[PDB]
């Protein structure tokens, strides 16, 4: 419809652009991804692993990615400035494992041969914001240890490690567990803390799964034992609480069908999270989201990038 | 002249409106295209590629399109409800490549700047039936494989891929060949078949050009090799044979000069094609055409859209 | 089978309860109709005619009605909040004709005698939403004339009359045509227009059947000859289009087997109608339905009222 | 081409092209000039087309093919060639219109071969002219339409 | 914005924003990346900010304004392309402390733009980082303080 008219009739305001990260707000970059182009990226459900991906669909500044060789039911949407995709050849050049297309073996796969065989184009390098050409985030090296909140069970703070570093971000892994609970973040993430934070703050520390003598867990001896060093305390940066207020309006991807982006409202707030409500729909669809999540955007984002906006119901 | 009088003297009938697709029959839409307006569209001779086009001429519900920067000899006619044209900015928003006007480079071209420089108007979005704002055709995703009849050499069924998806239609590409033989269709096209159709039916499958060991072609291993999946069999829909009968009269664009539309007759029929004869002219001009071709229309179409009708000779 | 799991699997959304009329959505009313109860109602195929009906089956908030004296092949289903059914005694108190059980004469039927002969019970009055006690549709009186779309032949707009008024609705009857074309509506119906509408729009007006001089049908003369008034223009109200969107999911009664209610999707939209598709079935079974039709319902309606739901397939 | 008898009905049989569907098949009798015994191409010095997708076509061998398909050759003696016909150029007759088989027209012999005649419809373009077998059921002597109760289209 | 040359001193000139506070004025040279000829905004499709308190702010027009003001445009030929600087991220240098300009500190290039660098003071919070034009008089090569006799503040 139009935002201008909607804000008059609702007597409301939009969340100002300044409240968002530059990456959530930027509309002036062209989407250079094209149908059929090949690339590499993380599997969202297994964020430690990399796969060969094909551009299946483009919609404004977003794209839908397909896992080569696998079912179309695993297809997923990202923004064109996603740091979780990389150009062909990136795995080899940066020390990452490639999970190759269904039916191949890790070391049977060659990009050269694959491209000859498919007659496909690799998405050009200059499309990617993340190619490991930038010096890492300060003080977070692979193997280093920290304390991390299980985002799936937020009443737990757990023994964790850095297991991956790519440009300004790093992968938080929970020791002796699956990669299923892992997540990417930066040094200002409010979900991570230095070694010794639990004991100093009062809350208990969940030790690694199947660890000998769980209640008797000592950090300094775990470190010596695993030949690891703790991430240094000066590395953990303060991210201030966001400044979103209740009733501010914005645009948000619908989690029930991620092809769609809707008119939305801030229903509630925490220090680092906002509760999204889709205007005109039931509150039952309301969901909590991190303020720096890639799938929320300032009013106007859709119109300026060429993606349809679902009006309110 | 008049149809009414002609049908009396010839003791014949017109092909009823119900025999045509809604899109071949519809006369009540206004042609909103105007001279000089700019847009994007496919090159008919290279149906995988998109170019900047200018409205050169309008005649009723038809328009003649010019390739900006290029010779006027490549100009071509489409109907105003053509799905093969799109609004300015569509390439960027949907993952398609723009071949820019003669002398430009792909990434040197900006619509903003081009319009400022030419002082032209972009044809408004609301004119276009196809803008990729509709969810695709069921089960046909880019990269997926199928069997397709070479319409230029109909005694061949060949290994093919989907390489483009736009609203309800998709582009059939023959593997390891030029785009010259490609063609647009929908899931009910009688020219396409699932993987394994040749072997099940008896006819031989032409494998990709310059493929290693042509006579020794295995689908399931080609698929694994190319990290592709076959279009699923449930996706291929039955289009019934058309119901045109010999001697039914209609209106048809003259292929020898597409500015012209003539009184015509069904001379012969197949399941999915009719043979057109221009009344009053030699049978030597008779030509086979698909029943769902955009350039055939029910009697009256010209009169109701404002295009001249050539009477019989 | 659950809705929740299916919606997640399909990245699909159900039509919200808010899009439906209260009467289509209401699940918390009890069905007080019991087997063998007797009542009065319209024949759905001849909606101007009233019969003695018996409850043959109850399924959730729905009931199957049987025409007393006639074959069970004519049984039909309604909802318990149907305004097309009435308590025993209604026809006599409201000026409606009874078509009596097969083999009776109209003057010969008495409810008290019939109940005694059958030893049956009359459905209690409190079950019925329509007893002709509520305020009539403003401006629409029995005998007044109007222009109406033939919903069986929707290219035609025709000379019509109000022949029945029951609570907030009225019956549209096509002058001198079979009563099978009659339909119930309200002042906001998009299918009715004031006398003169066709003339004002430049549309052909279908005169009454067997009109003595069909060439020169004239409204002024016809009204005078028939001792009839036109429904005044002020009575006709604009009904806003519905807000259903393509691909929203819902529940719909199966037209071919009306005992059953199926998982359904909105395949297409018009201003006042939706095209229904039954998930998993051929698109050849798809059908258009008015958005206010009593036999479409929000997801969850069956489970909440106690009616089985047919899963997709 | 390599062929087989796939049907027999009274004095006629159906000739089938091995490994094709039946769209190229045709019915005939022992006197047909279009059929020859196994080995005929070899004896006459002409190229034999093997079945559509016979594994190694250049090396096709009838004795091997017969063995493997469990089939025998139609005996050489069963092929009883019909003599050439005696229709002469310009002779007139009646013939079914091939473009519109409901109609029968006045026609002339434009040209002859041993077993075929070229039909020309009198008064029409020579571009409609067509070759037809002399035994084809859709050519008839002058007067056939009149004696059978069928309309004859006169020339022009 | 609409601007005027109001001062010329040696190889530089002063840019003044018509009818705005003089606090917005700045000195530059012909190669400055911040100035453009009259008409530049129009050619680029950018909004042009008119003078403050302009009598009819809706329809500001350059031709009329020049005529009304008895003024000429700086000719397009005078405007020169200045090449981007060649500083790279993480290179180290010396920079005057903006908050305490008596002091010069050990510094690093935190980020780059074509004509500007973002300065970070080694050991201090990134919250004190600031953007500076690459030609600014208060950034200097390593060794500048020791060679000129100014104390250098070490990192921290």
């Amino acid at each position: 419809w139009s935002w201008e008219s909607y804000l008059e009739e609702q007597k409301a305001i939009t969340a100002p652009v300044s409240l968002f990260q530059d990456s959530q707000a930027v509309t002036h970059n062209k989407n250079g991804f094209k149908l059929g182009m090949k690339l590499e990226g993380i599997d969202p459900q297994h964020p430690s692993m990399y796969f060969i991906l094909t551009v299946a669909e483009v919609c404004g500044y977003r794209l839908r990615l397909h896992f080569d060789g696998y079912s179309e039911c695993h297809d997923f949407w990202v923004n064109a400035n996603s740091p979780d995709i990389h150009p062909a050849g990136w795995f080899e050049k940066t020390g990452h494992k490639l999970q190759p297309p269904k039916g191949y073996k890790e070391e049977e796969f060659s990009w050269s041969q694959y491209l000859r065989s498919t007659r496909a184009q690799a998405a050009p390098k200059h499309l990617f914001v993340s190619q490991s050409h930038s010096p890492p985030p300060l003080g977070f090296q692979v193997g280093m240890k920290l304390e991390a909140v299980d985002r799936m069970n937020p009443s737990l703070v757990c023994v964790a490690s850095v297991t991956d570093v790519v440009d300004s971000r790093f992968l938080v892994h929970f020791d002796n567990w699956d990669d299923t609970y892992d997540y990417w973040c930066d040094p200002s993430s409010p979900y991570i803390h230095p070694v010794g934070w639990c004991q100093k703050q009062g809350k208990p520390l969940t030790p690694p799964q199947d660890y000998p003598d769980p209640d008797n867990f000592c950090w300094e001896k775990y470190l010596e034992e695993t030949g690891a060093s703790a991430v240094p305390t000066w590395a953990f940066k303060v991210r201030p609480p966001h400044s979103f207020l209740v009733n501010m309006k914005l645009e948000a991807v619908d989690r029930r069908n991620p092809a769609l982006i809707r008119v939305a409202s801030v229903e509630d707030v925490e220090d680092h999270r906002i509760k999204i409500h889709f205007d005109g729909w039931s509150h039952g669809y309301d969901f909590w989201i991190d303020a720096d999540h890639p799938d929320i955007h300032p009013a106007g984002w859709c119109s300026k990038t060429g993606h349809p906006l679902q009006p309110p119901l």
